[PDB]
């Protein structure tokens, strides 16, 4: 893969060793984050974001400090709109924040909102780097409060984008295998990326012992909602000093994962084509990506089709092996549907989801009917 597109061997889609600390400029903005829990709980989170000084842009030279920015504000903006979460929200984001996380945001061709490559991606780091890429190993940057698990939350979805790029890593082998026409190469990558994605699963399955239903829906959830289509924030978020109006922003999501895209693309699983209500999110949700991963999913619908030339050609052998490599991106759909079931439904029956599950029930639908044999 090219350098382009900013996809790491090991690592996938995720950024490759994140920065822990900022430079000694950004030490109030990295207080804010760092002790985000403790100031929520005090009720001096508002009153801390408010004495701030508007700091500039400048200093964040490299790619991977910007990152760190971008994370260290968006939890600080998700802190101060959504607050204890007990429905006191705030409409306007002041200048000294939102000024330089707009700016930021327009740098690095994103929406200035905590998006799953921030959250995810970007919000990791090693304790011991001799030691493999692990739970006991890893550990989130920021939380939002304590006992939320998005320690557990977001490692485990970051372990599942990390089982994906073994998968990845092998994408120009299929493309290559066409165009030279080589059929038992073709054959041997995608056995590969079936075997991938069904390694992929068993690390998903890690979620139900690091995260609890009570936790999630509660105080996780609150805090990665968005302002686009909220009864809470109708018109949106006013951020002050770069906007006029209030400008809507959707949050954070598994469809702004490019993990959750990518093989749907490689694959022909027409999810963004038929213009449907779940067709339209995942399209949407590009523009939440990074611009290199973004170019990525679009490149792969530059390239001819998988399914295509697997149906064109009269192979058993090539059909049960694309069959293997959607089969297991069923079973990755079947088992989010039993998260959410579990995370979202069973914890909202249960006081004085409707349309997440039926989304993930669409894109399951569009992945089994892509089976070429049952
Ligand atoms: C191909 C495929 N199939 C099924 C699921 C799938 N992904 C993308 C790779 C990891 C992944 N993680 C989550 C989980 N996390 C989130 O949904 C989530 C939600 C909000 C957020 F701000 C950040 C993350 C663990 C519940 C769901 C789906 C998938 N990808």
């Amino acid at each position: 893969i090219s350098k382009e597109y900013h996809i790491d061997e090991e690592v996938g889609f995720a950024l490759p060793n994140p920065q822990e600390n900022l430079p000694d400029f950004y030490n109030d903005w990295m207080f804010i984050a760092k002790h985000l829990p403790d100031l929520i709980e005090s009720g001096q989170l508002r009153e801390r974001v408010e004495k701030l000084n508007m700091l500039s842009i400048d200093h964040l030279t490299d790619h991977k400090s910007q990152r760190l920015a971008r994370l260290v504000l968006g939890c600080i903006t998700m802190a101060y709109v959504w607050g204890k979460g007990h429905g006191d929200v705030r409409k306007v984001l002041p200048r000294n924040i939102a000024v330089p996380y707009c700016q930021l945001s327009k740098k690095l061709e994103l929406p200035p909102i905590l998006v799953y490559a921030d959250c995810v991606l970007a919000n990791w780091k090693k304790k011991d780097p001799n030691k493999p890429l692990t739970y006991e190993n890893m550990d989130v940057l920021f939380s939002f409060r304590d006992g939320d698990c998005s320690k557990g939350f977001f490692l485990v979805s970051l372990l599942v984008e990390i089982a994906a790029a073994s998968a990845i890593k092998v994408i120009p082998t299929v493309f290559k295998a066409m165009q030279m026409q080589e059929r038992d190469t073709l054959l041997k990558a995608l056995l590969e990326i079936a075997s991938c994605l069904e390694k992929a699963l068993q690390v998903f399955h890690q979620i139900h012992d690091h995260v609890n239903p009570k936790a999630f829906f509660s105080v996780l959830r609150i805090y990665l909602s968005g302002w686009k289509g909220n009864p809470q924030l109708s018109d949106g978020l006013v951020y002050e000093g770069f906007w006029e109006d209030p400008k809507e922003f959707a949050g954070g999501s598994a469809g702004q994962s490019s993990v959750f895209q990518c093989f749907d693309v490689l694959l022909g699983i027409q999810q963004t084509a038929g213009g449907g209500h779940a067709a339209q999110f995942l399209q949407d949700m590009r523009r939440y990506m990074p611009p290199a991963h973004r170019n990525f999913l679009c490149s792969l619908e530059s390239n001819p089709s998988v399914r295509e030339f697997v149906l064109s050609k009269g192979d058993a052998g090539l059909r049960e092996a694309y069959d293997a490599c959607v089969k297991a991106l069923v079973s990755l759909r079947s088992y989010h549907l039993q998260i959410v079931t579990k995370y979202i439904l069973i914890p909202a029956s249960q006081q004085p989801g409707t349309d997440l599950m039926n989304f993930l029930k669409t894109v399951r639908s569009t992945t089994e009917k892509s089976l070429l044999k049952e």
